């Protein structure tokens, strides 16, 4: 009774009757709008019921907050989950239209950036499908962090304009609004109780994006925060003098903080902005959650119940100001004492923790905060206070450099004078040690703040989570060493194997006998036995095949180059950093053409096999030497791709603006995926997780997420390459020594390159960064020429192994029956079960 | 088949699946947004059909193009013209809600200002109603013109709110976008062609307002301009650095364009905004146009039916590059000749002009136009060329004294050397008067060029039409006679008697026999004989004390005072300008109150009607004495409602933010009404007939509109008093030479308000505005002394007329019976015929 001829009617009526364009205009954007419009009354249905049952339940709620959130394309996903995906496709081809064309007009909100906000939204995705009562709250984003476009001088960035007709996947709600305030000052009032007054006030407002679970009613929800004033901020005797800008001011102000996702911060006014963000995605979302759960209380409201119905998960340190800002509220604003608002934070929030180096974790100069947050600034310092008392119980007094260290580690504000009571203990008059120097500034340790005010703190990889007790916590880990835990990431098969791959899905639930893998991934396992079955290699190999050629129309469509099918797609896709080592892929690559080019047309058929290298993300646009390396890979690519002696035995394509949907067509045409960082400095890692699934080949370090994955689908089944973590400090300090000689094969590469080759550029500058001893940039800091020989090597084995296609394909078969591990859901489980302590809300 | 109960069900749909806030929220506001969007489901079927029509048929269509509509609340007049008044009703108290309630909580569209934009609404209502083929052109204005705000220092002014939601009544159109072009400069290119190249370059977007005709399917458009870039015009570069404000700079160009109506322009930078407004306008409205003509000509098309299929309004000299743009496409874009273009341009564009003072008429400086608009200038002086070289022909040589003189009078552009061709004729050398002297400025006068371009030219009411040939445009009236007409102004009868005086309506439709009158509006003419009848009378004179309640309600709502509904309801609604001489009445007032003040309580009452006396309006911000005539008001208001002696005999008020929903409810509880400019200043006025037509009797100068009103309701139902036109040059030289001595009454008031009764303000600046002889801003310019024993002597007839209430309610009868003269029906009959030369399409 919900049927194709009634759905294409539903599009047809949200064209005509929430339209956004003529009448007799005739597109397939239109069409998608429609279509868009037509999924969204089911979410709208769903949502609303899941809203309702759950002030009803009164259940314990938790809350995801993220900076980012790469949400992708709602419409294949949307349609998936809610089954409607063979009728959608009927219905549209009665309206003379074609699904996936239609698909391909919605753009990707520009909401997100990396692994960090993917996680948080496979995490909304599995959430709903397991039926957990659960948020995201973020902010909304107008022009994201930005669009890749490729010339010939390299990368450019271009600002995203995915919210230029409005985003059909999201309902405004504005009786939902909340006053944020920037600036000001602390007074305490005739009732000994403090308030924050003045300032600057502006307000954000709800954009609800809805979360429709896969085969399930339950329907969650995206809480985005933008910015804004009232129309009357505007100043009309400014306009009308001729000062159109400062009649503008005030607005600007309050929008800006949604309109880049991370904003350069090399100056005072960004570094004031990314501050402004951050505490409008805390205050704004806190003040929500309060309110909620005020509403459903009633009159029998009790705050000490507040921890057992809440539940606040801080994605990295960007969300800090949660601590501060709850116990803000608590006391100024519900009349609670410190130490009953303390119990009540500890309580409801958690950390969960990206990073492998204890140098980049974030820090804020103390001025900075105390001017626009003063009365954060106050509650921060009486919680360093707290903190310090219980190191000087739990330790000392007698030994005192012990004591000077333990407070150095986990000590809130560095370079403060101490409080007045642990100052007592360093008189001899006051210790150096316990005063300001102004020959340092003062700063506040977001991390250690986020440890001392969360009941829990995780990391996100086995290898990472111990990493995380041993050398960046292990102080707080001494104290307090039940709040350490780990949480092994993972990523939805909905979007990464049911929907971005259908061909292979298809395979999947023929052979194990259903499609309940899906949902319960475990299943996959019983794939291991069929991997040596011929039938299934069959089918398997035509999938992959397939797959790959709408990455040939892809390439064709977004570079000009033309890529043959039938060559092994070797791809690298992620961020553009030295430490993530594209310079390394490239390098060996170059290696290899440069053997082909010394070699007899038969040989290079007999050594190599083709490939089409493809290489895919962003550089931070202000780091020189991460766009430098997007510019060689393209001139290597415009030299390569156009050689006569090379032919299809060799491709190199750099694919523009990398996303999620760009993700979605490369991923399941992968053979061979890369993951090749310096080994220690890759926390895990989800696109690793998500090649895998699509029975892609791995070749990488011992390093983040390759560690586990090489456990699961096996070390048999997984090329490793390079130096482990424990032997890279000594090989630097090996290097600054004099001490390191690198393979002649390297040098040979080197030199080729600064041979011209690759045309006007001669590179003598990037290939300068590996060379010298030491200095900031040189001295090949991340070991991409120790790892060198190692790494063209390991490339050789799988050279040799794609030469077997019998071997090629049962390994990558193998691949996909060990991925169930890092299905997405079993990780939001442990969340559920060992943080949150939450449990599911079924509907009846 | 189309009942209330299927409407409360699309109301609720639109609240749930259309939705703007939270589910469980409940709002006389969410009701409303979810109502108007019930009714718009109705325009949009209607809207999409009559679109539909026009193209098959492609009848010649008529384009109104003002810089203000001011439109009005929507929902009350779209629920009348579609007859489904009763029903929306009852569907909203199944729901929980009231109509009127649910009404009042829409927001004025910011979209309009005066008279000029009022009109141009009522046209559009009657354009539809009457099943014509015409569409309006405007901007969409931001924050409008400013919301008014009385305190005790005044008015203050603060920007428009009314799209802090989004409008319900407007549909975006993303296909429909044209470039306009500002800055740059010509090159003639390869095909001898001029090309405009460079500059800046914004985008304008259309949305489209639909306007539904009463008791038809007719629905006609009005589209709006919105302007933008592109969000690849943000400076990512600018943004990360930390000038946020640069980033944004792009957007801010484009977006003010539509920010302010009427933004000040004592400034560069004002008049340059003020110049892209029009262009915008003018340049995104004929690309549209222009369009529209090439797809339904399809493969016979021939640029000479142009004007057969296209007639452009001009309302007001502010569309005036519409004449040169039109030339500008023709000929570079087109590609026809210039007297090919020309003779299309002359015969698709006319002109109405609402000016009186031949020194009140749009003047641009040549060097600023130069800059912006320089392919525009070009054209213009070849117009300004030709223009000259037909007075050559038809005049002189032989006498060039005369020549000098109508060429000055007609030239398009003043103080610029002449084109050679005339020049010569002043050889001597050169006569300094054929040379540009720069001890003046450059100027081009915008008017003139709107007579040469136009095939018509026309006034908006008899005396006016006739002052504009004598005065204004005289020698271009020797020129061209038959371009020359009058177009007498009207309003809707459906939003102003039927739909904002329903309690009257009813009346009127007994004693005539039907409502048709609403339609047909001569049918009111019936009600002459009616008027002595004592029972018409009764239900009368309750009719007009029930709609005065309402007005209580808002008084004592807006402003906090308590007023009796059985005193005379006399309002002045209007601009406050000094022209217009609000000070003439409040200071008449003011007299009254003196002589109650010197008098016995049993006196007061034997002298003297009650009265509530209102006024409403809003000053130019920057207009000094405009805003302490209204701080003048208030104060008076202030100190006459509080005083004992008083009570309720008199009441003085100043309503707050004047606009088309304040006038419905202000306008049918009138009795009297104010139209007292100095004569002569008014070219008409359109309040006039709306107060006559509810019934509301005039006091005013013979001025305007009242002069055809007293023709129509009679002058025995017509307050008539001052000095008329012809006298008044010769008053203000006898006040020059000394000769004006005021009356003992009036130096009496200006004495007793230099004594300080009226608060701590004394005055004496306000009062030194009508002393002296000569001088800028003082020597009672606009007469208020001359007028004032005619005046408050013509006061004390009224005051022994409502004694009277069978006479009064007999002349109240009288002139709704008159009206019918004053609506827009006919004067939009007389625009189709004699000037657009427009048919009505009617649908099957
Ligand atoms: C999965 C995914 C990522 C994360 O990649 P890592 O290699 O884990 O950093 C980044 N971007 C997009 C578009 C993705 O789909
Ligand atoms: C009718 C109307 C006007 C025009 O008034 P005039 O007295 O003709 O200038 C102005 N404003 C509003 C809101 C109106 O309804």
């Amino acid at each position: 009774s919900i049927d194709s001829s009634a759905i294409a009617s539903n599009i047809q009526h949200h064209a005509d009757f929430t339209p956004l364009f003529s009448p007799e205009h005739s597109s397939p954007l239109k069409a998608y709008h429609a279509t868009a419009k037509s999924v969204f009354d089911s979410l709208i249905m769903n949502w609303n019921a899941t809203y309702d049952y759950y002030n009803k339940v009164n259940a314990k709620q938790a809350y995801y907050l993220s900076m980012e959130f790469l949400q992708g394309r709602a419409l294949t996903n949307a349609i998936g989950n809610l089954e409607l995906t063979g009728q959608y496709a009927e219905a549209l081809k009665q309206l003379g239209h074609n699904l996936e064309d239609v698909a391909s007009q919605e753009p990707d909100p520009a909401l997100g950036n990396g692994g960090l906000g993917r996680l948080a939204s496979c995490f909304l995705d599995s959430l709903a499908t397991l039926n957990y009562p659960a948020w995201g709250y973020g902010l909304r984003y107008r022009y994201g962090l930005f669009k890749q476009i490729i010339t010939k001088d390299g990368q450019e960035e271009v600002a995203e304009n995915w919210l230029e007709m409005g985003n059909p996947w999201e309902i405004v709600r504005n009786d939902v609004s909340y006053p944020v305030k920037f600036y000001g000052k602390v007074v305490e009032g005739t009732d000994g109780r403090k308030h924050w007054i003045g300032g600057e006030n502006i307000k954000a407002v709800a954009h609800d994006v809805p979360i429709p679970g896969y085969k399930t009613k339950t329907t969650n929800n995206l809480r985005l925060w933008s910015t804004t004033v009232p129309s009357q901020n505007f100043d009309l005797g400014a306009f009308n003098a001729g000062d159109h800008a400062k009649a503008n001011e005030a607005h600007l102000n309050a929008e800006k903080i949604c309109h880049v996702l991370y904003p350069g911060d090399e100056s005072s006014e960004g570094k004031i902005l990314r501050l402004k963000q951050q505490y409008t995605l805390c205050s704004a979302s806190l003040q929500d959650i309060i309110s909620r759960f005020e509403s459903r209380a009633g009159d029998s409201l009790n705050w000490e119940d507040f921890p057992s119905k809440v539940a606040v998960q801080m994605n990295d340190t960007h969300p800090t100001l949660c601590i501060p800002e709850l116990m803000r509220i608590l006391m100024d604003i519900k009349g609670l004492s410190w130490n009953e608002a303390w119990s009540i934070t500890e309580r409801t929030v958690a950390y969960t923790n990206h990073t492998v180096l204890p140098e980049a974790l974030e820090k804020w100069s103390l001025d900075i905060m105390q001017k626009l947050l003063p009365r954060h600034v106050e509650i921060i310092e009486t919680i360093d206070e707290e903190l310090m008392n219980n190191i000087v119980s739990k330790y000392g007094t007698a030994d005192i450099s012990l004591l000077k260290q333990k407070l150095k580690d986990m000590r809130i504000l560095d370079n403060v004078d101490l409080p007045a009571s642990v100052a007592k203990l360093f008189i001899k008059e006051l210790d150096p040690f316990a005063k300001y120097d102004p020959q340092f500034p003062r700063v506040v340790r977001m991390a250690n703040l986020c440890v001392v005010g969360g009941h829990s703190v995780n990391g996100v990889a086995e290898i990472h989570s111990e990493i995380v007790k041993q050398d960046v916590f292990n102080s707080f880990y001494e104290m307090w060493p039940t709040k350490f835990q780990n949480k092994t990431n993972g990523v939805t098969p909905r979007r990464w194997i049911r929907f971005c791959n259908p061909e292979l899905s298809t395979i999947i639930s023929k052979w194990i006998g259903s499609d309940d893998w899906i949902l319960n991934t475990d299943k996959l396992a019983g794939l291991k036995k069929f991997a040596d079955d011929e039938d299934l290699q069959s089918e398997w190999r035509t999938a992959k095949r397939n797959n790959k050629m709408k990455v040939v129309s892809l390439i064709r469509d977004k570079t000009g180059y033309i890529v043959s099918p039938d060559a092994m797609f070797d791809v690298q896709v992620k961020r553009i950093h030295e430490y993530k080592r594209q310079l390394l892929n490239i390098l060996g690559i170059v290696y290899r053409y440069k053997k082909m080019k010394e070699m007899s047309a038969k040989d290079r058929r007999k050594s190599f096999v083709p490939r089409v290298c493809i290489f895919g993300g962003k550089a931070f646009a202000t780091y020189v030497q991460a766009k430098r390396i997007v510019k060689f890979i393209t001139d290597v690519a415009a030299t390569v791709n156009y050689d006569p002696d090379i032919g299809d035995l060799l491709k190199v394509v750099f694919v523009p603006d990398y996303n999620v949907s760009v993700a979605e067509t490369l991923i399941p045409a992968s053979e061979l995926s890369q993951h090749i960082s310096t080994a220690g400095m890759e926390a895990s890692g989800t696109s690793n997780m998500k090649f895998a699934m699509n029975g892609c080949l791995l070749i990488g370090t011992l390093d983040g997420a390759n560690v586990e994955i090489r456990e699961e689908v096996g070390e048999e089944n997984f090329f490793l390459f390079g130096a482990h973590a424990p032997e890279i400090a000594g090989l630097r300090q090996e290097r600054a020594e004099g001490k390191f000689v690198p393979d002649l094969r390297f040098e040979e590469v080197k030199e080729y390159v600064r041979s011209g080759v690759f045309g006007t550029s001669n590179y003598d500058e990037l290939m300068g960064s590996l060379e010298g001893n030491e200095g900031y940039g040189r001295a090949d800091y991340f070991l991409v020429g120790k790892d060198f020989p190692s790494y063209i090597e390991c490339q050789e084995k799988v050279d040799e192994a794609y030469r077997d296609q019998k071997l090629w394909t049962r390994m990558s078969i193998l691949n996909t029956a060990g991925s169930p591990k890092f299905s997405s859901d079993r990780t939001i489980h442990e969340y559920a079960k060992d943080i949150w302590d939450i449990s599911p809300v079924i509907m009846p």
